[PDB]
């Protein structure tokens, strides 16, 4: 079995701690946590490129995408590998996370370890914005908080 | 070529940021890079087995020990994986690393992608001191700062 383990924090207020389950090579990675100081609603949730926050959440790179995809939903076949969703934060701040993905992986190609786990401003869009960024990007808009995501016990 | 990066945080005063480079599988890693707030003098300097900062520096675990060794210096042949030595740190509190490590590694069974540096309160007296102590951390002390190693471009 596999354990990850990512501690996020940022330039504002939002933090948390998200942990990563992985029975076996071929199974779903399960993501379970708490992120605190949101505003009530959805926001993104990607895993960038780079395990790199030497300028904060900025040099993590853009969303991880060994395949050159579009963005996307995590249900949509056509999505970046570190395409998560939204994650769910209440009226006083508080998201709990509890998520099944079964494109990244905690080993060999999708490998995220070492990576980075961004949440952001902004509600993603699943790619059905219209603009050239909800393509991109979503439109989830600035990065809250990042960490970059270690090996767990 | 692989790249990594390890930005390191602490409570106290010392940060820093750490680069790794290695060429190829069989090469060894290059680290160069920058800590300030340092006592002035050397420091232990290692890499530890868990990319976990939930309790900050201690959640990361002991010495990264993948074959079960003792611990000493860089150059004694037996060594924790994780065991790159000391850092020394100017009049000033800078310590401008370079360091050279054939044993640790940015793919494979000595990756420390993923997993956590340390920089140490005292110095790492390379498992010579003679007590329990020195043979698990070379009575390097306190965790001063530390980070999960990352992907770098
Ligand atoms: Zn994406
Ligand atoms: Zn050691």
């Amino acid at each position: 079995a596999m354990k990850a383990v990512c501690v996020l924090k940022g330039d504002g207020p939002v933090q948390g701690t998200i942990h990563f389950e992985q029975k076996a090579s071929g199974e779903p990675v399960v993501l379970s946590g708490q992120i605190t100081g949101l505003t009530e609603g959805q926001h993104g949730f990607h895993v960038h490129q780079y395990g790199d926050n030497t300028q904060g959440c900025t040099s993590a790179g853009p969303h991880f995408n060994p395949h050159s995809k579009k963005h996307g939903g995590p249900a949509d076949e056509e999505r970046h590998v570190g395409d998560l969703g939204n994650v769910t934060a209440d009226k006083d701040g508080v998201a709990d996370v509890s998520i099944e993905d079964s494109v990244i992986s905690l080993s060999g190609d999708h490998c995220i370890i070492g990576r980075t786990l961004v949440v952001h401003e902004k509600a993603d869009d699943l790619g059905k914005g219209g603009n050239e960024e909800s393509t991109k990007t979503g439109n989830a808009g600035s990065r809250l908080a990042c960490g970059v995501i270690g090996i767990a016990q």
